[PDB]
């Protein structure tokens, strides 16, 4: 799993925190749980 402030780029497992988006700020560079 991942944590929330724990980008998920290209990842495989989800994020341990149910009450997170995997989301990315800008384009395609910083993607995480929000």
């Amino acid at each position: 799993c991942v944590r929330l402030h724990e980008s998920c780029l290209g990842q495989q497992v989800p994020c341990c925190d149910p009450a997170a988006t995997c989301y990315c700020r800008f384009f395609n560079a910083f993607c995480y749980c929000r």
